[PDB]
Order: C-alpha cells, then sequence, then structure tokens
C-alpha cells in the first residue's frame, strides 16, 4: 500500500518506475518511483502532531489533515507551529467551558487548539520572562481573524473586569469600520493589525494597544462586482433610527453612488442587527452617545461626498444639494467648499471628481485612525503580540493596495522561514551542538528585495517613489530596472510579481497618485476649522515609504519576541464548508513551508531546556541520579539523563541547555505524572 499522485485528490492510496493499482478506481497505473510516497500505519489516524508521523511526506500530511478535518478537528500541531483549516461552519469547540479545559494545559495534555497556542504562549511569557507573539498566516479567507479573535478571547478569560469586557469589543468595533465583503471573504479585514496585550509581572492583563496597517481607503468610493464597502456604511444605512436617518440626512442603498453594487446582502448577517451590535460595542468601549453620532455623521458625509456631481463645458456642479448636505454634515460653508473644490487654478470634471474622491478616502482613513486611537485610549511588564495581517489576495484587478498587502504576506512568510530554519540552526551551533546546517531551500529575500530595495538596485516601491510622468511611464522604468529579476514578469501599465503564494499581475493605474495621496489643502483647511469639533479633530513621505517604516518597526518588535505561527489553510475557494480542495491545500502547505517546518522539527532538536530546569522538573524521575549536595547543572543533567537511560540520539548537551528531540520532554512529562 502506498501514496500515488492524483487529480481529484492530491494523492491516492495504491498498492505496489512502479506499477500500482489504485484502491478507489482500481485502475492499475504505472508511475515513476519518485512519484510514490509511503503511507503510514493505521496507528497514525489523525495524529495531533505530524512531527510524530513515521513517514513525513506531502501525501501523509495532506491525509492526516483531510481526515481530522472531516472528523471535525481543524487544529493540528505540525512540529513547533500549528495548522488550522477553515471549517466554514460553526463547531462546538470555543465554549468557555472548553477555555477552562485548556487552562494551563501543556500542548501534549490536550488536543490541538488555538486556545493551547494562546495559553502556552501565555505561560511561556511568564516562564521565560520573554515577550511572546502569536502570528496567524493565511491567504485571504483562511481564518487569521477568527483565530486571532479566539486568542484574545482566551487571554481575556484567564488573566483578567472592564478592560477584558472592552478588549472583546475592540474588533467588533474595528471590523465595522475596516472590514468589508470581498469576493474572497465576506468579513474581510481591509487592514492589517497587530494587537499587543500588556500584562503585569503577575501575569494579569494590564493594557492593550492595537496598531493597524494599510487600510484600503479606495474601497470607500468603489467596489468590484459582488463586492461591498466597509460594513459600517451598510450598517448605518440599514439600521439607523428614523430620527438619525434624517438627522444624518441619510439616503437609501441606491441613492448613494459610493455604494457601487447597491445593497449586497451578506450570508448570515443582518445589517440592522450589526448596527445595534456595533453601537453596543462602541458603548461598552466607552464611546459617548455624541462620539457615536459624530462618528456615524462622518460616515454619512463620506457617502454624501460621493453624490456630488460635476459637469463639463472647466467643471461646474449645477446641483449643489449634495455639496450642501456634505457641508451641513461637516460644519463647512457650501460656497467656500464649492469654491475650493471647483477652483482652489481651474478644475475640470475629471479633476473635480478626483479631489472629492480623494477627500472621501482621506476622510474615512482619518475616521478610522481616530476610532482606533479612541479605542487605544480606552484599552490603555510583558506583552503578547497577536498579528492579523491582511491576507494574500489576487483579485481580478490588483492595484497598489494588493501589492502592499501581498508584499507584507511575503514578508511574514519569510519571517517564518527565517525563524523556523535559520534561527533554529543558528542557536544549535551557537550552543555548541553537533550540528551540520541544512539548507531547507526556502528564501523569499529576492522578491522581498524586488519590492523594498530602497538603495542600490531600485525596487518596485522605490522606483515608484522616484517616479512621482505617466503611471505607465512608471511601469516602463520598473521593467528596465527589474524586468529580468527572477520574481518579475513583463505583462495596460501591468506587470507580474511571482509572490511565494502565487503570481499576481498588478495594474499600475493611478499608482503615482495613490503613492502621493494628494488632497485639496483648500477644502482640507475649511475642515481644519469646521464649526464641528469632531470634524476639526479629524483634521487637526510617500505612502509606500511610510508603510516600509511601519512594517520594519513591526518586524523588529516581532524580532524581539518569541513567535508562534498559526498557519491558516483555506479549504476551498467556494466559501464552502466540508469541501477540502486537496490541491489548493497542497499548494498552501507548499509555500508555507509546513513540510520543511516539520522536517527541521524532526531532523533537529525543537525542545531545549536549561540544565537547572531539567534538573528540577525531572530529578524526581531519577531521585538517586544526582549527588546529595552540590551538583552543577550540566553534570547533574548528564547524570539524570544517564539515570533515565535516554538514547543519545534523543538529545544534545549544549553550553547552557540540553536540546531534546520532538516529543521527548513530552514523554518525560507524562512519566512525571
Ligand atoms: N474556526 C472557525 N470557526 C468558524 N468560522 C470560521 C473559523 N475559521 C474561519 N471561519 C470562517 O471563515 C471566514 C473568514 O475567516 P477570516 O478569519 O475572516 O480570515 P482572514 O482574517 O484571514 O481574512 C469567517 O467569516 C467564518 O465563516
Ligand atoms: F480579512 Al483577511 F486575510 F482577507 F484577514
Ligand atoms: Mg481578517
Amino acid at each position: 500500500l502506498v501514496w500515488v499522485p492524483s487529480e481529484k485528490h492530491g494523492f491516492e492510496a495504491a498498492s505496489i518506475e512502479v506499477t500500482v493499482e489504485l484502491q478507489e478506481n482500481g485502475k492499475k497505473v504505472t508511475l515513476s518511483k519518485d512519484d510514490i510516497q509511503k503511507m503510514n500505519p493505521p496507528k497514525f489516524s489523525k495524529v495531533e502532531d505530524m512531527a510524530e508521523l513515521t513517514c513525513l511526506n506531502e501525501a501523509s500530511v495532506l491525509h492526516n489533515l483531510r481526515e481530522r478535518y472531516f472528523s471535525g478537528l481543524i487544529y493540528t500541531y505540525s512540529g513547533l507551529f500549528c495548522v488550522v483549516i477553515n471549517p466554514y461552519k460553526q463547531l462546538p469547540i470555543y465554549s468557555e467551558k472548553i477555555i477552562d479545559m485548556y487552562k494551563g494545559k501543556k500542548r501534549h495534555e490536550m488536543p490541538p487548539h488555538i486556545y493551547a497556542i494562546a495559553d502556552t504562549a501565555y505561560r511561556s511569557m511568564l516562564q521565560d520572562r520573554e515577550d511572546q507573539s502569536i502570528l496567524c498566516t493565511g491567504e485571504s479567507g483562511a481564518g487569521k481573524t477568527e483565530n486571532t479573535k479566539k486568542v484574545i478571547q482566551y487571554l481575556a478569560v484567564v488573566a483578567s473586569g472592564e478592560l477584558e469586557k472592552q478588549l472583546l469589543q475592540a474588533n467588533p468595533i474595528l471590523e465595522a469600520f475596516g472590514n468589508a465583503k470581498t469576493v474572497k471573504n465576506d468579513n474581510s479585514s481591509r487592514f492589517g493589525k497587530f494587537i499587543r496585550i500588556n500584562f503585569d509581572v503577575t501575569g494579569y492583563i494590564v493594557g492593550a494597544n492595537i496598531e493597524t496597517y494599510l487600510l484600503e481607503k479606495s474601497r470607500a468610493i468603489r467596489q468590484a462586482k459582488d463586492e461591498r464597502t466597509f460594513h459600517i456604511f451598510y450598517y448605518l444605512i440599514a439600521g439607523a433610527s428614523e430620527q438619525m436617518r434624517n438627522d444624518l440626512l441619510l439616503e437609501g442603498f441606491n441613492n448613494y453612488t459610493f455604494l457601487s453594487n447597491g445593497h449586497v446582502p451578506i450570508p448570515a448577517q443582518q445589517d440592522d442587527e450589526m448596527f445595534q451590535e456595533t453601537l453596543e460595542a462602541m458603548t461598552i468601549m466607552g464611546f459617548t452617545e455624541e462620539e457615536q453620532t459624530s462618528i456615524l455623521r462622518v460616515v454619512s458625509s463620506v457617502l454624501q461626498l460621493g453624490n456630488i456631481v460635476f459637469k463639463k463645458e472647466q467643471a461646474s456642479m449645477p446641483d449643489n444639494t449634495a455639496a450642501q448636505k456634505v457641508c451641513h454634515l461637516m460644519g463647512i460653508n457650501v460656497t467656500d467648499f464649492t469654491r475650493s473644490i471647483l477652483t482652489p487654478k481651474a478644475q475640470t470634471k475629471e479633476q473635480a471628481d478626483f479631489a472629492i474622491e480623494a477627500l472621501a478616502k482621506a476622510k474615512f482613513e482619518r475616521l478610522f485612525r481616530w476610532i482606533l486611537t479612541r479605542v487605544n485610549k480606552a484599552l490603555d511588564a510583558s506583552f503578547l503580540g497577536i498579528l492579523d495581517i491582511a491576507g494574500f489576495e489576487i483579485f481580478e484587478i490588483n492595484s497598489f493596495e494588493q501589492l502592499c498587502i501581498n508584499y507584507t504576506n511575503e514578508k511574514l512568510q519569510q519571517l517564518f522561514n527565517h525563524t523556523m530554519f535559520i534561527l533554529e540552526q543558528e542557536e544549535y551551533q551557537r550552543e555548541g551542538i553537533e550540528w551540520n546546517f541544512i539548507d531547507f531551500g526556502l528564501d523569499l529575500q529576492p522578491c522581498i528585495e524586488l519590492i523594498e530595495r530602497p538603495t542600490n538596485p531600485p525596487g518596485v516601491l522605490a522606483l515608484l517613489d522616484e517616479e512621482c510622468a505617466t503611471d505607465t511611464s512608471f511601469v516602463e522604468k520598473l521593467i528596465q530596472e527589474q524586468g529580468n529579476h527572477a520574481k518579475f514578469q513583463k505583462s495596460k501599465t501591468e506587470f507580474c510579481i511571482l509572490h511565494y503564494a502565487g503570481k499576481v499581475t498588478y495594474n499600475a493605474s493611478a499608482w503615482l497618485t495613490k503613492n502621493m495621496d494628494p488632497l485639496n489643502d483648500n477644502v482640507t483647511s475649511l475642515l481644519n476649522q469646521s464649526s464641528d469639533k469632531f470634524v476639526a479633530d479629524l483634521w487637526k513621505r510617500t505612502v509606500g515609504q511610510l508603510y516600509k517604516e511601519q512594517l520594519t518597526k513591526l518586524m523588529t518588535t516581532l524580532r524581539n519576541t518569541n513567535p508562534n505561527f498559526v498557519r491558516c489553510i483555506i479549504p476551498n475557494h467556494e466559501k464552502r464548508a466540508g469541501k477540502l480542495d486537496a490541491h489548493l491545500v497542497l499548494e498552501q502547505l507548499r509555500c508555507n513551508g509546513v513540510l520543511e517546518g516539520i522536517r527541521i522539527c524532526r531532523q533537529g532538536f525543537p525542545n531545549r531546556i536549561v540544565f537547572q530546569e531539567f534538573r528540577q522538573r525531572y530529578e524526581i524521575l531519577a531521585a538517586n541520579a544526582i549527588p546529595k549536595g552540590f551538583m552543577d547543572g550540566k553534570q547533574a543533567c548528564i547524570l539524570m539523563i544517564k539515570a533515565l537511560e535516554l538514547d543519545p540520539n534523543l538529545y544534545r548537551i549544549g553550553q547552557s541547555k540540553i536540546f531534546f528531540r520532538t516529543g521527548v520532554l513530552a514523554h518525560l512529562e507524562e512519566e512525571r505524572d
């Protein structure tokens, strides 16, 4: 019996170039030897930790995952890291009762769960007095958020009671203004986010600070088919009280042009419901009724901006109604506004339209930054970062937003590679372990440099910053500079980047403008001194550049924390539950380095404890192991190990600690009880 490749399923069971006979079709086939992969004994049905597997190959991992999946188990430890496959359905596994069952539990004492990741990260923090970070990876839709949300849910329920109560409102609020339905995801985060929870030396939660990245402002004014803008718009429009309806001078879903595809209903969501849900959370978060109405008022103005209309001839808006409403909602002067918009320098429809849009997006980006800020005020020894970035996406038309998002995903995958494979081995040699380096063949440096290479060989981002000159002109130079670059491909101002997750063909249209983010300082000032305080508050070098900075500051913070990767796999592309796309899964398992991540956890020594700790934790397993009196950590360990009759292959004695093979300490622990 063996694993042979297959179309329907990544691999198929077949009994033995080689000529086997498929167990399903029965059809006898003749395939190369290198195409066959060994099956594992039935004893390995749904192993919780695939490092355990006797045979570790794509075929066995995929199988182990497929099985647990349809068995309702979506979490599977794979070496150090963990894998999660979107159930796309509700599962009875996130109760509070279960949070209890997982309290202070060791990874090996409980089936794989995001709670375990949360908890073990928690303890490890106190245990080694080192800042921790749980990093969720995954293509758009995989599950990064549902899981980030579970980690916070768990932590709030164990170390906290207001803070906790509000902590659990952070996302419900943020999601409402920064999430939106994309073809890939209905509740898609259109902005990355690093939630950092602060604890005291005791271990109790003390603060919490949320940092967000790359908010897709553009979505505020346009969305592709079957796509809708930020939830909050649909929420307010659909659930505002009649008095607010006309207080905000709100319209209908088809009275607003920024609402591209009018009202696009969500699966299992009710806008009117979510609106009260949002107001409830804002309430809990501590927002005053006026803070909330002021926020909702800004949302409305952003929609009304879209209704303004300019005509050709310069450009002139015959109908100022919208311009009137907008100003009414902004505490601005209709004529001062109309003037600053139509002539700050003559403006044509084309440029009048732009300015208005630019303002819309700018107005929203700030309302978000504000809400976030306010949330941070209300939420504010050791910290536990949690990173829910915007997942890799390849939409029909990929703009500058997607480049940044996917670039960040490439940056995160690399962080995984580095940690998992480089840092791992570095520590080996550094601690003096008999170890010969293993090039696991996983490096994204190239592509990453092809984008963020500031100096020396100009990269996409910097070439642009330079560019700002047609957008197309940008593409032309980008080619002449990169063109050949391995992870580059000439294509309408389009080009292709071969991201680890796949080949994305970008469209540089408007990129120059997008990277500059030009506002109409005229109207901009008007708002700066709006009769309305909130507005005024809201309005009290290049984008690419700004991001690079923020990203690096993050990577660094992350660099100074013990990372815990949770690899989220998307099962299918039909937002369907119970449909595991064997190949979509295999591909994901591939670019995530999951197999290489399990090999190193096997070929190396994942666990590693300091002499003393090993001595105290397991001296009981060999009481008559160490001399009665003073016994140096090292010699003491060496004694105990001998006393335990540990196979020398199972460990290594480094300078300051013993390195153990996967699951060795585990067994030691089990024996210990
Ligand atoms: N463990 C889970 N339980 C329930 N639903 C989940 C789970 N994981 C993901 N989902 C489903 O997948 C969808 C999107 O996952 P999400 O967390 O939004 O991904 P991402 O942050 O990577 O964009 C949700 O709208 C939900 O229906
Ligand atoms: F909402 Al995403 F990756 F698309 F977290
Ligand atoms: Mg998300």
